[PDB]
RNA sequence: GAUGAUUGUAUAUUAGCGGCUAAAUGUCAAUCAAACAUGCGAAUUUUAGGUUUUCCAUGAAAUCUAUUUGGAAGAAGAGGCUUGAAAAAA
């Protein structure tokens, strides 16, 4: 039994430099280390009042 | 120092939001401006460490407004990418 079409494979982060995984460096260096990546809100705009 | 706020001893009291203190932040189980043990009360970090196999295609920025604007690019928006082409004899 076959699908007759190629199936997407898995891509685990932090598995070799040569891998086709997503970025690893940006996530660590140039990013907020707060476990939220920002204020724990839904309407945040950077100080200024929200749109609403 | 040694006739005196002398020394020494069995068993006892004061418990951390505290007690002791002839008053030093000195001491309470040999780094106490607030002791030690346990915790399904399962700890937070704009700083900072680490992040594991190959090959190929494509391919950045250090610019702007705002944040009483910062500095070792924090967050949000905008800007920046695959559009084209480039094959010829009276």
């Amino acid at each position: 039994l076959r699908l007759m079409y190629k199936r997407k494979s898995k891509r685990r982060r932090g598995r070799g430099d040569k891998s086709n995984a997503k970025g690893i460096r940006w996530k660590h260096v140039h990013q907020q280390a707060g476990r939220y990546k920002g204020p724990r809100s839904r309407t945040f705009e950077g100080g200024k009042l929200p749109l609403y």
